[PDB]
């Protein structure tokens, strides 16, 4: 309900997912930028019984770069956490890994911090 | 991809993974160390039409760490990649984040690298 | 002596650094949260000759959180690039590593991104 | 702080330190891969004073690539700790960050892990 919606980073990254009963995150992902074309898919986790103090709840989606224009031949997952409010965001960072040849496995990873609004 | 099957990282912690001819990884994951205990869900994407020059499958996956048996209010994601061949490893890097409040927010995330291979305990 | 200045973090912290000739950054931390208490010594590298296209500058240092108050006993390196502008920031990410155990040789590093400001 | 030594990552790149009694580290560094080569400069920073129970010396060190064989535009920032024993190594990850414009920003960090000991070519 807070976390179920569409949102949007700084990007310009569309992201739209429910937020599951079972504490289940299902949707698809939209990139502005790198070799993206279109809606992927997307699936992930989140705490479905957050602290109750103040605390925010944690989570965290994986997109498959591919779908029918494109196959980037790379994953990227998103771990962070859901702060509901009046700035409601969803705060995060992700890990873009590569498929490569071992003798590129070193530059194989990329990282960075995505910051949604709804 | 020999991906669906039982893995192990170096934690000795398990991870069990069915990989759908979709891009879906769907399974378990029961960690040896942390506020964990007993089987966690975990659901990821992984690359169905993987380059055929050399290149390894990427693949990530998440685990909230909940379920019956306690709850940590965290969530780990795993990115990588699966490399085959005679052993067949599978290439992590990760981020572990709990829940937290402003004050802490800055020292949520926790980063880390697993790999995985089909045997050791 | 577009970097060498003084600058500040979302969290509060203070970074006072010197753009060296060599390529060195010189200077001191304080940061504003975890057990830090006052300035820190602080060391690092930058870009001498930054590409001549738009690309910012790169750059990184390091805090050993020791000094006459306090030892975390943990070093924070952070990698970033300086950007120049109207909007002279100092975009970075962070690695916070502390002496531990090897049975906690896991929950070792803790990291995150810090934007500067002058 | 068997700490000021030579190393050597699984990449076999070298990293030379020499750890001062303030709690710096200086020394070079030469990386198998990448857009390097030959030794670049790299400074640093450690626990002069270690904790006293198990504890591993904690540290970190950064190499801008450039020198006077080349200019990557980009830096490389290793976090970890120093753990001595039998074999010493010092475990790290790293950041490791090229020089971009706005619209590349977003991908200008790499991640990675490199784990270094006294012996190996
Ligand atoms: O494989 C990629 C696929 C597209 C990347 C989307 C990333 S997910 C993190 C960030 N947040 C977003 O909303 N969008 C970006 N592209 C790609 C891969 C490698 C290179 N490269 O230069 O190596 C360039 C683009
Ligand atoms: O309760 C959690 C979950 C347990 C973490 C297991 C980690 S997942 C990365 C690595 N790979 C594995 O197979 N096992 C370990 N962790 C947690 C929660 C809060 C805090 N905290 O500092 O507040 C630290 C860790
Ligand atoms: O060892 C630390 C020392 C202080 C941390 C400063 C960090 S550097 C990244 C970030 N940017 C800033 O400006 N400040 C913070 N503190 C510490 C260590 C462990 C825990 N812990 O709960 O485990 C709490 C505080
Ligand atoms: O030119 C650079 C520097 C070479 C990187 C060596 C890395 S440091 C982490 C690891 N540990 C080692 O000992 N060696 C490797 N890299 C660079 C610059 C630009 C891009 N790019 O994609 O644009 C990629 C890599």
């Amino acid at each position: 309900a807070g976390i179920t919606g569409t949102w949007y980073n700084q990007l310009g990254s569309t992201f739209i997912v429910t937020a599951g009963a079972d504490g289940a995150l299902t949707g698809t992902y939209e990139s502005a930028v790198g070799n993206a074309e279109s809606r992927y898919v997307l699936t992930g986790r989140y705490d479905s019984a957050p602290a109750t103090d103040g605390s925010g709840t944690a989570l965290g989606w994986t997109v498959a770069w591919k779908n029918n224009y494109r196959n980037a031949h790379s994953a990227t997952t998103w771990s962070g956490q859901y702060v509901g409010g009046a700035e409601a965001r969803i705060n995060t960072q992700w890990l873009l890994t590569s498929g490569t040849t071992e003798a590129n496995a070193w530059k194989s990873t990329r990282v960075g911090h995505d910051t949604f609004t709804k």
